[PDB]
């Protein structure tokens, strides 16, 4: 049967679901490590044990436990990335979504899902499979790791909680994918990981990776880098923050056994409570339990990989939305909500500042406020608003991803850089969020071509030239068609620097991306900041 | 006699001159100092001794001993600032232009040279006030004080050579005016002191200084401020050079006595040969003996000053020229030239801009480059060389005056400020130069009145205009006149900070005259400075 496919781990039983007119083979809820359980939490990842029978694939499993957000109850723009099936510390599992009929050796696109490496999950509507996979005829593939605590509590020099447990369970999975894709017609060796704000940052990081490089073949990273400030902490800062947690649930903290077997007996809604009270800073744009710098999952500081070459040489597509802070102002910083216009005063400006850049001394606020002020128009309401939506994007998304791209580019087999803004149409957030991070996704995914989700036509076709973009690359290395007619999305070089414009409109090529900007946040900025 | 005039100094006699088809009388070269010569030499100015008997005033006097440009000889862009009498340390001498028939009490108007402090002359063509005496009935005087070591050696506690001489030069020619300006036909009470460059730098001066405020009623300044970063040195700074000075000569340097009495026995061309090896740093815009922060002529710090509102509060009329720094780049930077378009390297850049702020740490240096760079065109010749013309501009005549201008203005009885930025049509410095550095004098003294010079009839129009409100503003304390139909100066006022363009196009009104490079350079850059 084209639903019954026998792997190393066992058998299993896919679904027939049904895909613009026409029909694909879903196999959903796949295990791929034990149940991280009991005495398992913060552990590694095991591999699961391989079972007789039939394991029944047909329906979505369990998202992993992490804080839900309910400032909006019932409102879709907020809880279309909410988890949308029970939570369980058992959710290792992986989703496939494969052509009918079964290919043979077709490429293989592994998504790993964003959430702040807090939250996420791989069942989101969103996120669906099958437009993609049954549009280029892909094999798609989405995995889940642990977020929070429980994919990131870090002890250094532990076993018990050691660190990284959320990328080691990605790695697992891509593992599980390396070795038995080929059963679903998947080609093992044409495998691209792809990624969105945190999903980013970790294929970043399975780039540098020595222990998941050999996993994969190439990479495609959606706003987010491994670098962003926000996705790791040094070995001290995360026991600090392991600790701290210890402390805000009144656990022995002398020593780390201590401390992780009185974590280890609370319910998971317990640590969720508590999570945001570790944070060092007053800040936005910062999650409590991250990726360590550990020697072992990254054996050096993240630059010192970058510039050494110490990575994984192969093609990478990436790239940035517009108003990539415009979420985090939002729900973090004073003035900004939902329903106006959010047009802030120089005073929620300077405290927005201080919330965005949280490391810095006083001068640097200066540095900040002064890069980003009008001082002809510096009370203009709308300036200050969309003056701090910049910063918050530059800092964390857009700059650290510049800094990425020209780093990995002079030791890399092709980039190919874009520059995402278009709004859609039918966004329920309101205007002044513009494009919003995480909002290119629907249209990697193929959402515009489901008439009832209400995009228009020419919405459907970015989005499908979008997919096409994605999925012959992933097959290539390269996003265009050989001898097409249309135009050409060149390659990323040190010298030129070229990025392109996904929007509705026809193409256009430019190059050296906010550079201005940039240059303050990666190089005179860091200088500003070490010297005082 | 018409051209003869008693005096509480004694009679002079002068002479007759034809301007514009027409004629006035001129009184020139007379004496309103004792020769500051021999012993003398450093020394407070002392008044001139009575005399019987009628001054010759025909002829124009001495200029004072002063460093010679050498760099273009035949040049007139560069002769025309330069001695063109006999020098003399005999030199403090005064000339005046009236109407004719003599008036009975008009608006006198008196003109301080500019020349860094280590030169120029009251005697230069450019500054002839025959044709602004003429045109707006003005009483037209022009003074003449000690430059260069002569003026400005400040060993502070020494009465001999106490610093800030040349200051007390110009200081004495202004009690004397006030003495006798009756006895030509002017007012006492309605005289405006103007300056350029350091001239206007030396009018702010008096408007700060304690013992100067009596002496006149209002003042312009052209492209200077007291407060410029190479208008002053402190008492250490000072004597540093003074003693650095007599390094150079093989003096004894035990005491001030020993010091100044070695000095006194050179030739005054042997201290000119010297003078520029004192400086302390290589770098442009820079002069070797300019006023001391005494305690005496400045009782406070120059901002303590204007920051408490310890000055003379009156009417003020000022503004600078679109491209400042030129100049000075030409002389003393490399990669500029007189005959070429000097589009200057990223090296000559970076050179540039450490001769530029030559007080700087490296973060600051990356600060200034920074914020003059177009990082998406970094190597615009072009733009390097514009960008350090408004580098050089910005941080020495234009920041120092906007910050002059808003400190007066919150204590102050009227502030007018303009900006010139038009290119005379027969200027002889290349064009990259642009509206250089005291191309705008020519328009006040009047001379596109004179069809021999090859102004054009816009240029003409131009200067009367500029003349009319120069000579309204010493009347009135206004440039406007009260009903006339044609387009209003406005006010700079604290909140609104109105300025206009001077040039040949119909009057433009603006705001906020670079702010942005001066919170840079007024406030964002002395913080950087301070906490590295
Ligand atoms: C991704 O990697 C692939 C393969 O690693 C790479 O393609 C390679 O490009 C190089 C060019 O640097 C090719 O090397 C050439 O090989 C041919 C014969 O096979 C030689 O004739 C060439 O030498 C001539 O030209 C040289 C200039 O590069 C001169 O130095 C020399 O004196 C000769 O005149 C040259 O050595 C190599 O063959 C391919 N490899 C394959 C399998 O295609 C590709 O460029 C990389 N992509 C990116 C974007 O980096
Ligand atoms: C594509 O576009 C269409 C057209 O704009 C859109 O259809 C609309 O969907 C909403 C459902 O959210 C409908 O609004 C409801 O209408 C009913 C019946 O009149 C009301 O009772 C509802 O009110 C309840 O819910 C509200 C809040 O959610 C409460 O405020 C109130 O108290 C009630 O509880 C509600 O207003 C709207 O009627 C339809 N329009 C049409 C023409 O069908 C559709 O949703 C878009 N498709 C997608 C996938 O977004
Ligand atoms: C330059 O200086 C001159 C004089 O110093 C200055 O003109 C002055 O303006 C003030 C306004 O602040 C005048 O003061 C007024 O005097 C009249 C009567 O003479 C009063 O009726 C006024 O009081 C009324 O209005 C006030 C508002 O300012 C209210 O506070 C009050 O409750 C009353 O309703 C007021 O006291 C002053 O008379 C003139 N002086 C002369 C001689 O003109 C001028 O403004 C200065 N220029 C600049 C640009 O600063
Ligand atoms: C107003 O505009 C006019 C027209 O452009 C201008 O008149 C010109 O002035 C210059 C004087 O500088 C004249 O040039 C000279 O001409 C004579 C005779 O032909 C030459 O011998 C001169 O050459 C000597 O000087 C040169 C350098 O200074 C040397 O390079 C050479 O070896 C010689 O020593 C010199 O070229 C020009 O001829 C006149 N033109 C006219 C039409 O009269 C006038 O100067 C402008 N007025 C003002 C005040 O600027
Ligand atoms: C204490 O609770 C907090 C604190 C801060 C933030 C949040 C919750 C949420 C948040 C920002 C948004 C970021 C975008 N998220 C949507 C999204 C998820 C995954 C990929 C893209 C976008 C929703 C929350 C925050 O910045
Ligand atoms: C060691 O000799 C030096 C060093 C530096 C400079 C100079 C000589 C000259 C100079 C700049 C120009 C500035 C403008 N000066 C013309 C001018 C004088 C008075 C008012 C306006 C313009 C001529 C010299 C310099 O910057
Ligand atoms: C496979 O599972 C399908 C749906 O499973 C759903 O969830 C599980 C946990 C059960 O509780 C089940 O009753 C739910 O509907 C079934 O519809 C389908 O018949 C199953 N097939 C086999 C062979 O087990
Ligand atoms: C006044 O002076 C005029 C010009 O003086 C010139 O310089 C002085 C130092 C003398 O050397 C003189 O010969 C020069 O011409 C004379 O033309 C004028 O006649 C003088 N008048 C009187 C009354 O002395």
């Amino acid at each position: 049967s084209e639903l019954l496919v026998n792997t190393k781990s066992g058998k299993v039983m896919g679904t027939r679901v049904p895909v613009l007119s026409s029909h694909i083979s879903a196999f959903l809820g796949i295990p791929f490590a034990e149940p991280p359980v009991g005495n398992m939490r913060f552990r590694r990842p095991e591999p699961k044990k391989p079972w007789s029978g039939v394991w029944n694939a047909s329906t979505y499993p369990n998202n992993c436990q992490q804080y839900v957000d309910e400032q909006f109850p019932g409102f879709s723009g907020s809880e279309m990335w909410n988890p949308n099936r029970e939570m369980s510390e058992d959710c290792l599992y992986l989703n496939i979504w494969v052509p009918s009929p079964r290919p043979k050796s077709t490429t293989v696109m592994v998504w790993i899902y964003g959430g702040g490496f807090y939250s996420g999950s791989s069942t989101l509507d969103v996120y669906n499979g099958k437009y993609l996979a049954y549009t280029e005829e892909v094999v798609l593939v989405s995995l889940s790791y642990r977020v929070g605590a429980f994919g990131f509590l870090a002890l250094h020099g532990s076993q018990e909680a050691p660190g990284n447990v959320g990328l080691l369970d990605q790695r697992m999975a891509l593992q599980w994918v390396h070795d038995n894709i080929q059963f679903f017609g998947g080609d093992p060796k044409t495998v691209t990981i792809f990624g969105e704000s945190a999903g980013g940052a970790s294929v970043g990081m399975h780039i540098l990776s020595p222990g998941s490089r050999d996993l994969f073949r190439r990479a495609i990273l959606q706003s987010g880098s491994p670098n962003c400030p926000w996705a790791s902490v040094s070995v001290a800062e995360g026991r600090r923050r392991a600790v701290e947690l210890g402390r805000n649930l009144n656990c022995n903290l002398n020593s780390d056994e201590e401390l992780i077997h009185c974590l280890r007996e609370k319910k998971p809604q317990e640590l969720i409570d508590v999570e945001w009270n570790v944070l060092p800073f007053d800040s936005i744009f910062r999650f409590s339990f991250v990726p360590v710098i550990d020697g072992e999952f990254f054996p050096t500081s993240l630059e010192s990989m970058l510039n050494s070459g110490n990575f994984k040489k192969t093609q990478i597509l990436l790239g940035v939305n517009k108003d990539e802070g415009s979420f985090f102002l939002l729900y973090g910083a004073p003035g900004f909500s939902k329903d106006s216009e959010s047009k802030i005063s120089r005073e929620d400006f300077m405290s927005g500042v201080k919330l965005s850049v949280p490391h810095a001394n006083d001068l640097g606020l200066d540095a900040v406020t002064l890069q980003y002020t009008d001082w002809m128009d510096d009370n203009n309401g709308i300036k200050n608003r969309d003056g701090l939506d910049d910063i918050v994007g530059d800092h964390n998304v857009i700059c650290p991803l510049m800094h990425f791209v020209n780093k990995y580019t002079k030791f890399g087999n092709g980039t190919y850089l874009y520059f995402f803004n278009h709004r859609a149409s039918n966004l329920v957030w309101p205007e002044w969020m513009g494009v919003i991070h995480g909002y290119e996704i629907e249209f990697v995914f193929g959402l515009p071509l489901v008439k009832e989700l209400n995009y228009t036509a020419e919405e459907e076709a970015l989005s499908r030239r979008i997919m096409h973009y994605w999925a012959t690359f992933a097959k290539t290395g390269n996003p265009n068609e050989p001898h097409s007619q249309e135009s050409k999305w060149p390659l990323f070089t040190t010298k030129e620097q070229k990025f392109i414009d996904l929007n509705t409109e026809p193409m256009k090529v430019h190059q050296r991306l906010r550079v201005q900007m940039c240059v303050f946040w990666n190089q005179f900025l860091p200088k500003l900041l070490n010297a005082t």
